[PDB]
């Protein structure tokens, strides 16, 4: 009770203290928080990763008296920090957390399989943690019917990206790591026989991979060589069957007294509690998958429940997962601090997501609600099919801009002469092209009572704020429609395509994709009084000046090596918590563009238009070197929402849309 309070006051006061020192008293504050953390606190239990920051800063004290934590809490927490302390035990680290997982997979094995597998990547003392890990494999039984389901996962995977992605990574490598790297697409595509049950990929390798290793005498022009040859090939993926006969799960096997019980992957977030170890198991299958073709083919599948309650899922290739669920965990504490805002409670803030589960680099599983919809289908049907055909058929954006293009090419030369008179030109262009009206239109036909009406319209905007203003803190390049996913039961929407953080797709990609969020003239009409100076405004400031420990905790270790090239990263950290304590979003965006952008041609367009194309709009130095809320939200929709997109816009960024 009143002993947590204590605990909360000295703790917050004795960190920003130490926060504040830099630009004995370790050891007692951190033994302080444990035995704050005696008593369940979620709030308390947020600060974990600045526990390890301050482990690592002070080592001399903090360590000294880690031993007061196997020896003081035993209770089943960490699990958000699992992928943390399994990065800490890769070096020369606390070791005694090593046996807080071995009584966390004493409770259960549940999820510390993956960490495990993500971390298998991984002397004087680093022998040591060597040992404990292998002590950790040990205790990891039945770890073959784990890779029994990779193999099961990954036979469905089309070869051609595969090949693609090695193709990548030669042309990024002489035979210290590219015969590893031959070995490896050796054993994954040129092994005479895939260990698994397929029909699909054994057919493709032994038709592809041979003459391909045949060519590689091996174990630049080469290597684009066979990248044409092997694209020239069948554009066709189908794995064995809707029924998966290529994975021996799918097809049979259950569970029986020899095999271990397996449970659905990802349902337990504990806080020191008994999870309940009862709950849905991996049992039974359900197999008409379906083919979608998004950034790497990705498919829907439908998994049957233990408890006959199917769970569908998408089966992923490569682009590895630690990103995406470091970002879920981002969500989840961002949640918790709305919670124990007491005005953000009084508003009744709060967002909710999903669960993404990695496996490998080359394997990642992602839930699917399917009582969910996207933008895109939803407008297209609130559209009529006479409106829809009519739009599909004269105008859309490339007939409203191939003259403000004149192809490629030609989109950089009017990008360097754009001026303030196409700017609204271009808005016009757009306005009259694009039809209004197909929100509300959506609204009223799913919704029938008109109190209700108003409740989930409201609710809708609020949450979608929210988010957006979230994902814009974290950077995420949300461009299309389908970034965005509603439920037509409460009226929520969740963010999608969280592969692209920070600015780092704004920084790569040739075109830049500089806004603070996903606006269009239909959430300008949502409602006809509205200046959008009123209920997200609101809801922008509330969340703004909530604070700011975020800092210690958005990373941890490395945060992903590889992740771009596949710099400094604590540069996109500094630049985040820059942003937190107040900056300006131009400059935010500026210093950003300062990354290959500046060799760039038109670098000086892309500063003025992210400062502002107008003289009424350049006036923002406030929210630089100090947050002031209203003024930066405000500039955010002034000098870097609106009237840079009706200047330069990219033409799958659906502007009009």
């Amino acid at each position: 009770a009143g002993v947590i309070d204590a605990y909360m006051t000295l703790a917050d006061f004795c960190d920003q203290q130490l926060r504040k020192e830099e630009e004995a008293y370790p050891a007692l504050v951190v033994e302080k928080m444990l035995k704050a953390l005696k008593l369940n606190s979620n709030e308390a239990r947020l600060k974990f990763p600045r526990l390890l920051q301050i482990i690592e800063r002070y080592p001399e004290e903090t360590l000294s008296l880690m031993t007061k934590e196997i020896s003081s809490v035993p209770c089943w927490q960490f699990i958000s920090w699992i992928s943390h302390m399994v990065a800490l035990l890769d070096k020369d680290q606390a070791v005694a957390v090593q046996h807080s997982v071995e009584e966390i997979t004493d409770n259960y094995p549940q999820a510390i399989v993956y960490p495990f597998i993500i971390s298998s990547e991984s002397t004087s003392t680093g022998h040591k943690n060597k040992e404990f890990v292998a002590r950790i494999k040990s205790k990891l039984d039945q770890g073959g019917v784990i890779q029994d389901f990779i193999n099961a996962l990954d036979q469905l995977s089309n070869p051609e990206l595969l090949f693609k992605d090695w193709s990548n990574d030669v042309r990024a490598e002489n035979k210290k790591n590219i015969e590893k790297m031959y070995e490896r697409m050796y054993a994954a595509l040129g092994d005479p026989k895939a260990p698994g049950l397929g029909a699909f990929r054994r057919k493709f390798i032994q038709t592809f991979g041979k003459e391909f290793d045949k060519h590689f005498g091996k174990g630049s022009d080469f290597n684009d060589i066979t990248n044409m040859l092997l694209l020239k090939m069948n554009k066709d993926s189908k794995p064995p069957g809707n029924l998966k006969e290529c994975s021996p799960w799918m097809s049979d096997f259950k569970v029986e007294f020899l095999r271990n019980e397996l449970e659905i992957p990802g349902q337990y977030d504990g806080r020191g509690k008994p999870l309940p170890e009862y709950h849905v198991r991996i049992a039974g299958f359900d197999e008409r998958v379906t083919v979608m073709a998004s950034l790497r083919r990705p498919k829907r599948i439908i998994i049957r429940g233990h408890d006959e309650r199917e769970h569908p899922f998408l089966v992923k290739g490569g682009e590895d997962l630690r990103q995406d669920q470091r970002v879920e965990q981002l969500f989840q504490v961002m949640n918790g601090i709305l919670a124990q805002d007491s005005a953000c409670s009084q508003r009744a803030l709060q967002l909710r997501t999903y669960s993404v589960v990695p496996m490998t680099s080359r394997l990642g599983l992602i839930e699917w609600l399917e009582n969910t919809v996207t933008l895109k289908d939803l407008l297209l049907n609130t559209m009529s099919q006479e409106e829809k055909a009519a739009y599909l058929s004269d105008p859309r954006a490339p007939p409203c801009e191939y003259k403000d293009w004149l192809d490629v090419g030609a989109y950089m030369l009017m990008y360097k002469g754009a001026n303030r008179t196409e700017t609204v030109t271009s808005f016009r262009k757009r306005e009259s092209k694009v039809p209004a009206d197909l929100l509300k239109r959506a609204f009223v036909r799913m919704s029938t009572s008109p109190e209700a009406f108003l409740a989930l319209r409201s609710h809708f905007a609020s949450s979608h704020a929210l988010i957006c203003i979230s994902h814009w803190i974290l950077g995420i390049g949300d461009r299309h429609l389908n970034n965005f996913m509603v439920a037509m039961e409460t009226g929520g929407v969740i963010g999608i395509d969280f592969g692209h953080a920070f600015g780092s797709a704004t920084q790569f990609l040739p075109v830049p994709e500089l806004m603070p969020f996903r606006l269009t003239r239909q959430f300008i009409n949502l409602m006809l009084p509205m200046k959008e100076t009123g209920l997200m405004y609101s809801i922008m400031v509330h969340a703004l000046r909530a604070f700011g420990l975020l800092t210690n905790t958005m990373d941890v270790f490395v945060k992903e090596p590889s992740f771009d090239w596949k710099w400094y990263p604590r540069q996109k950290i500094c630049y985040a918590k820059r942003k937190l304590a107040g900056a300006n979003p131009a400059v935010i965006t500026c210093d950003e563009l300062l990354l290959g952008h500046e060799k760039a041609p038109a670098f000086r367009d892309y500063v003025a238009v992210a400062r502002g194309s107008k003289d009424h709009n350049i006036r923002a130095q406030e929210p630089e070197s100090g947050l002031s809320e209203e003024t930066q939200v405000k500039c955010l929709m002034d000098q870097a929402t609106d009237p840079n997109i009706l200047g330069r816009t990219w033409e799958g960024w659906e502007p009009w849309m």
